[PDB]
């Protein structure tokens, strides 16, 4: 509980940031008059709510290494990485809201926040695992 | 395990209710004659087919915002959140099999357990963090 | 977190695969010339984003059974069948790859996997709530 209620404040915060991406596709539904099941639209329609979609397809896999890196290697350092991947999801869901292009850079800088949970889920995993098997196998 | 198992069955229960979307989906390709990879068809199949893609997206959404209150408020509220939750969505399905007005309640009722959550995992991440902030700032 | 590790590890290799799958369709939309935020495109640049669409969606479901399987029945059997549900996976991609038809074997593998998750997380379940009822109910 105290060891992971870092990881569980920036959930938290990751969650509330789906919240808003779902309020501003949902303004653009009643801006474009865009009624559901439709998914199509004007260009700036499927590029608010294709930003949306990327960001909730990738919401599971930074709680998975989010959770995976804050228990095996350092919460605080995993809890850090995780702030920085949701502050790029805000750049990119802004920047998808102007242009596809405006959206590649912070897509980028939240690949590189995604990777960083990766090693660090990594090395703590390996840090674990591997003393046990060198002295197995030397055994 | 034994303050986590009311969380974790609620969580397994969200699993077979997805499971059930699925087949549910999965039926309307037969009726409507859909063929994969096609998500367009009839707008009574575009609207089974977008009931269960919302669903899915929410999924995580609820696990994360269920496991954390659970763990920092109380596990047996946020487990009943965690059903009032999953049945509005059984309602929110059902509703979309019939229109995209008879999904607006069910949806408002998930939100309403959603945000239900988040209040109690807000609430106990301020029980935890903000004693020991108090503290700090005093002295 | 010695009880979790393989779970962890299981994980961690889900993930891996879904940035496999990601480097799979964005090298779909350079060579088919598909432009975000658009879906459609050939049969195969479809087929492959398709493909990739509900891998993502799935991977909520597989995470959820195999932590609870894992923490519930026994760790090494629910990462056992972690390893077969992302290995069918990874067959389920590649078949979807080639057409439809490919893609259905390795689809019914990987539901065989998510049930078998899904029975041990039940079982889990029902050996720690059954006795207490059992008692309750007799006294
Ligand atoms: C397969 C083998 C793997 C090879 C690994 C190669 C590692 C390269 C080592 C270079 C030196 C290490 O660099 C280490 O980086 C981390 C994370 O950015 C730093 O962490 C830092 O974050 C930011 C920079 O983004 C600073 O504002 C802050 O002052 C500091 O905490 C450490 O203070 C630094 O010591
Ligand atoms: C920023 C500050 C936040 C402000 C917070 C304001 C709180 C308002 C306080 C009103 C009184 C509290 O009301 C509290 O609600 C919960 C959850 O619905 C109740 O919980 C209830 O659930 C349902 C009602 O839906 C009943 O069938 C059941 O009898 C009861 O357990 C508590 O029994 C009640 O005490
Ligand atoms: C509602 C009531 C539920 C009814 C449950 C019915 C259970 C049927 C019992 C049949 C016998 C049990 O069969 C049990 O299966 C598991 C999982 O495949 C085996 O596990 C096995 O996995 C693979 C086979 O896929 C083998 O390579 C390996 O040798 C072995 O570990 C057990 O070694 C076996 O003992
Ligand atoms: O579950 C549903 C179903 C209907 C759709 C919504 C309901 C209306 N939404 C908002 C967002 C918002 O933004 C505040 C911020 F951004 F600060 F979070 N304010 C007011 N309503 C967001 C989508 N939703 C929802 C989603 C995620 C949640 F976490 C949640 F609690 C509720
Ligand atoms: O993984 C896959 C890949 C192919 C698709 C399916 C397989 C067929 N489905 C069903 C649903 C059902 O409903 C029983 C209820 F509703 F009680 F759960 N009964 C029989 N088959 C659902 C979709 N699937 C799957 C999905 C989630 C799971 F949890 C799971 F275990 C398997
Ligand atoms: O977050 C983002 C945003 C932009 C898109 C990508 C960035 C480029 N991708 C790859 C994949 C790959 O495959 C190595 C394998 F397959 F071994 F994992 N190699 C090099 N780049 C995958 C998609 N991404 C990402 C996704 C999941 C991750 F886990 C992650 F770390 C990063
Ligand atoms: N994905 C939605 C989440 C919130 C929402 O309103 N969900 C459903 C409510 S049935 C919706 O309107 N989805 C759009 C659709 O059905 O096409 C968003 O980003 O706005
Ligand atoms: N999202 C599916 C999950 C189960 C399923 O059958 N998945 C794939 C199997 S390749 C599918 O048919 N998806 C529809 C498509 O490919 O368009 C549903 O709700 O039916
Ligand atoms: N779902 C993507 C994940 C990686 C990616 O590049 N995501 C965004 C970057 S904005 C994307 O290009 N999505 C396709 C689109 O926007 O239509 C994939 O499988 O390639
Ligand atoms: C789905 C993200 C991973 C799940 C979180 C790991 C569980 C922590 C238990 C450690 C004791
Ligand atoms: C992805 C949902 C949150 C993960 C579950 C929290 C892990 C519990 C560990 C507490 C000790
Ligand atoms: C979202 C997958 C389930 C979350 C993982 C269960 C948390 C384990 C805590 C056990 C102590």
């Amino acid at each position: 509980k105290d060891e992971v209620a870092l990881l569980a404040a920036v959930t938290l915060l990751g969650v509330l940031l789906q919240a808003y991406f779902s309020l501003q596709v949902i303004s653009a539904r009643r801006a474009f008059r865009v009624s559901p099941p439709l998914t199509t639209g004007p260009p700036e329609f499927e590029r608010v709510y294709r930003a949306q979609v990327n960001c909730s397809e990738y919401f599971p896999l930074f709680l998975a290494t989010l959770w995976v890196a804050g228990i095996f290697f350092h919460e605080g350092a995993a809890a850090l990485c995780g702030l920085v991947y949701l502050f790029a999801r805000l750049r990119y869901f802004q920047g998808y809201a102007r242009s596809a292009q405006l959206r590649l850079a912070p897509l980028y800088a939240s690949a590189r926040a995604l990777w960083l949970l990766v090693a660090l889920a990594a090395l703590g995993l390996l840090a674990h695992f591997l003393p046990a098997a060198l002295r197995a196998a030397l055994l």
